[PDB]
């Protein structure tokens, strides 16, 4: 009569007692394993077989695996909180799972500029344009910047569609050119001043005072502002979403269709579904949850943060990301190894 529970989820992501708690209150056995490469959950989910009970892709890899018999539906006779999610919330990441039959939306957030405030201020003045992609995507600042340090994400899918969006296309075209012609042409302007392309350098980076700039993911960047204040090293680290607009993304929990202790991973969701269980997780890991009954338990310091729950002006600029067809995965890659070339 042991009850197990098997869970795969990102790293720094979640409270250091939430599983601790979960396990007083029911005797369940967790088995909390973490990565830090979307690459490395994805192809472990596609082999099947992980072991998983529950696991955290994003709702954009949920979409492409809709019908590919990947997840399984939840059962929401099972989670009597699911009330608690934010409809507004579960409209958009219905897009990539209709009627929300797959994935328990759990953090999201968006991809912008992370910062040093005191960096930027002393190279482009305190009229620095921190809240546009002009700080970074026009030349002539990058320029000024590159000695304190520009970082990249090395993510073709997110770069390229913040570059179209900046030069006023569909952030998800479907036309190869508008991907081999002007992002390109963009991007090779501004790569000599570009330090790196990486996944996650840039979060110690700015919280060290290495890099000035970053293109980052907005939860990342408020836990290197963080550690930079519990440091006392008098780094100010900010982040912005940007005027233009920025990609949104929604991080979910699913069911593996081969999971074995379903009922022991429902009620793991249920209690995710408590409002001071999820508003516990924000507090610590600077991510909006998408529990609106949560929200007022969140740290004001958190939930008034507009970087992290921004409002409504801010989310009706955000884009989400669309499948393409599999000739423009194949552009984007080979565009990809080019702008990093210079
Ligand atoms: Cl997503």
């Amino acid at each position: 009569e042991q009850k197990t529970l098997h869970i795969y989820n990102w790293t720094e992501y979640i409270a250091p007692d939430t599983v601790a708690n979960f396990e007083k209150e029911t005797g369940i056995k967790v088995v909390y394993d973490v990565f830090d490469s979307n690459e490395v959950l994805e192809g472990k989910l596609m082999a099947g077989s992980t072991g998983f009970d529950l696991v955290v892709p994003s709702a954009y890899f949920l979409e492409r695996q809709l019908t590919a018999g990947v997840f399984q539906p939840l059962d929401k006779s099972k989670l009597p909180e699911w009330k608690n999610l934010d409809p507004e919330l579960l409209k958009l990441v219905a897009k990539h799972d209709p009627d929300n039959k797959f994935a328990m939306p759990y953090m999201w957030a968006t991809t912008g500029i992370g910062y040093n405030v005191d960096k930027v201020k002393a190279v482009l003045g305190e009229n620095a344009p921190v809240d546009s992609w002009d700080l970074i995507l026009k030349p002539e600042n990058l320029e000024k910047l590159k000695s304190c340090g520009v970082s990249f994400l090395d993510d073709p899918e997110e770069v390229f569609a913040t570059v179209l969006n900046y030069l006023g296309k569909d952030p998800n075209s479907t036309k190869a050119d508008d991907y081999t012609g002007p992002a390109t042409d963009l991007l090779l302007k501004l790569r000599p001043n570009i330090r790196y392309f990486h996944s996650s350098q840039y979060i110690n980076d700015l919280a060290n005072g290495d890099i000035c700039v970053a293109i980052g993911w907005a939860g990342d960047v408020w836990q290197a502002s963080n550690r930079a204040k519990e440091a006392k090293n008098g780094v100010n680290v900010s982040f912005s979403i940007p005027k233009e607009g920025a990609m949104a993304w929604f991080d979910v929990f699913a069911m593996p269709a081969d999971a074995k202790n379903k009922d022991e991973a429902y009620q793991f969701l249920n209690y995710l579904l408590r409002p001071d269980v999820v508003a516990h997780i924000s507090d610590h890991v600077f991510y909006a949850n998408a529990n609106k009954a949560a929200t007022p338990l969140v740290s004001a310091e958190v939930r008034e943060n507009p970087g992290i729950y921004p409002p409504a002006d801010v989310r009706a600029k955000l884009f989400t990301q669309k499948v393409q067809d599999p000739k423009i995965d194949r552009v984007r890659t080979r565009a990809w190894t080019k702008v990093k070339s210079g």
